[PDB]
């Protein structure tokens, strides 16, 4: 590894009740920090015959439940959860040798959240999100490049394109990795059920 | 995107025939940028419900045809690729703006090859990898240092434990992501077909 910050990770020896108190706690000091995109969540989808797919998207807002990130519902990622809701995302921050894993069933969000999240985005980023169908084949670079640039020719926001979705994953186990001290990996392991949250230890 | 290095895809326009030949242009320019940690690999893994899993794990080797890493046969992800091998990983690497990803069916290679690998570790690594039970519940992490403490006493090489691994994921389709430019992202994506390996472009 190649952290040079040793993070505290007070929530070891003595863990929150709720596994979003440590989420958070965890993000405001990965910004102090400076970490590096620290919200880049490596997450994985299952398809129809149990084969995982996995990309990058942003978590984009926290809620008390679960992580949310936008996509386009015909992605492939979209695709995959509307047939099997359980996705799963890591993040890895390697400037302070740290690993958050986060499990649970990721469900599409009211319209209106979309609406409010996509005009949100800088505008600039709206032309290319409207031309291009994501994930569908490319047939010709220069047609998706010519549609971006006449929609960037308004010059500000433009209404959220169909398919234009948020997914929110509620948490039904997760997991916070810290690098401990002589490779002894300090896992603090959560998990759900009907009667609640509850927290182990796992051997590294 | 905190993307310090614009980065070409010299392959996106005239692709190689084989993704594997992409991979290794991509991860040798990797370290020569400075990448930090370029083989660490988001890796998902599937329960028999259909549940994602993911965690970070290091590429030990490039294969022929894919990706080794080593592990433990028991943990999480072990015991779900004996049930599943189907499995999919992603690189990414923010210095770069560059993603890679991994989907294929990942295999355990014979003892010999894990032997090979397990002594080829610096030795200071071998206590814990036989102390530890990975993802078990940890019962007393003192009790788990005295033993990796206890093991150390031996000036290594220490012999491989039970369960210790190494996986080749080889590979069935591979996505090379690039960040291009005006957001129109430049996404080579390569399927094993019939007579082998094909290609296309995706849309951001
Ligand atoms: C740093 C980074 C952030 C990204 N964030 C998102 C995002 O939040 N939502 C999104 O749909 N795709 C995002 N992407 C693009 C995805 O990685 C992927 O290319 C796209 O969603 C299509 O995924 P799919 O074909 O597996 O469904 C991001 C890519 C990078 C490298
Ligand atoms: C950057 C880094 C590299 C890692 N490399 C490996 C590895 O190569 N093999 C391994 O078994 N665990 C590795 N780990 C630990 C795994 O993330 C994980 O905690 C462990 O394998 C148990 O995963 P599981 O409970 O999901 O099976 C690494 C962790 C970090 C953060």
């Amino acid at each position: 590894l190649t952290g040079t910050i040793e993070a505290p990770f007070p929530e070891f020896e003595a863990p929150p009740a709720n596994p979003m108190e440590v989420l958070r706690n965890w993000l405001e000091r990965a910004r102090r920090y400076g970490v590096r995109e620290p919200r880049a969540l490596a997450l994985a989808t299952v398809d129809g015959q149990g084969r995982p797919s996995t990309r990058i998207v942003v978590i984009a807002e926290l809620g008390e439940r679960g992580v949310v990130f936008a996509t386009h519902a015909d992605s492939q990622k979209g695709r995959e959860l509307a047939q099997n809701p359980w996705a799963s995302g890591v993040l890895y921050w390697r400037e302070s040798s740290q690993q958050i894993i986060l499990n649970g069933r990721a469900e599409r969000l009211p319209d209106e959240r979309a609406d409010a999240q996509w005009l949100s985005r800088p505008y600039q980023t709206h032309p290319m999100s409207i031309a291009s169908r994501q994930s569908e084949t490319l047939a010709d670079i220069h047609a998706l490049r010519a549609e971006a640039r006449r929609l960037a020719e308004t010059d500000g926001p433009l209404p959220r394109p169909p398919g234009y979705c948020l997914f929110e994953l509620c948490l039904e186990s997760v997991e916070f990795w810290g690098n401990g001290t002589e490779r002894l990996h300090e896992r603090l392991r959560y998990d759900r059920d009907e009667g609640g949250w509850k927290h182990r230890y796992l051997q590294p």
